């Protein structure tokens, strides 16, 4: 059988059980491992945990941990009820009160590669 897909080290964070499994490498197409992110990161799906998955492209995502960013409290605006993760690229629309916004027309917040953008602070 093929084995394409070397021991997968990337930004960030790792597979669990590295040690375990670093020498059972190279692997085939279907395979999958689980992995986690450094506190600050991601997986894209948000979750605390995801899959590496060997394709006919190799490991799958490209990019596996991506920034963290988590809504909750918004200074002078609506705050939510329990931790949300959102994963760098991903936006929301914060509720501002009493004249007070982010300043950016839509009262919008990106997750970027440094955190929220702008963060959540009506003003």
């Amino acid at each position: 059988a093929l084995k394409p897909c070397e021991f997968p080290q990337f930004k960030y964070g790792r597979l669990y059980y590295e040690e375990s499994l670093r020498p059972n490498f190279p692997v085939s197409i279907g395979n999958k491992y689980s992995y986690k992110c450094d506190n600050g990161f991601s997986p894209p799906s948000g979750y605390s945990w995801d899959y590496l998955r060997c394709t006919a492209q190799g490991w799958e995502p490209e990019v596996p941990c991506v920034r963290k960013c988590v809504f909750h409290y918004v200074e002078n605006g609506d705050s939510a009820y329990w931790e949300k993760v959102y994963v760098q690229g991903q936006s929301l629309k914060v509720q501002c009160y009493n004249g007070y916004s982010l300043q950016n027309g839509q009262d919008t917040m990106t997750c970027t590669e440094n955190g929220w953008s702008p963060p959540p602070k009506c003003i």
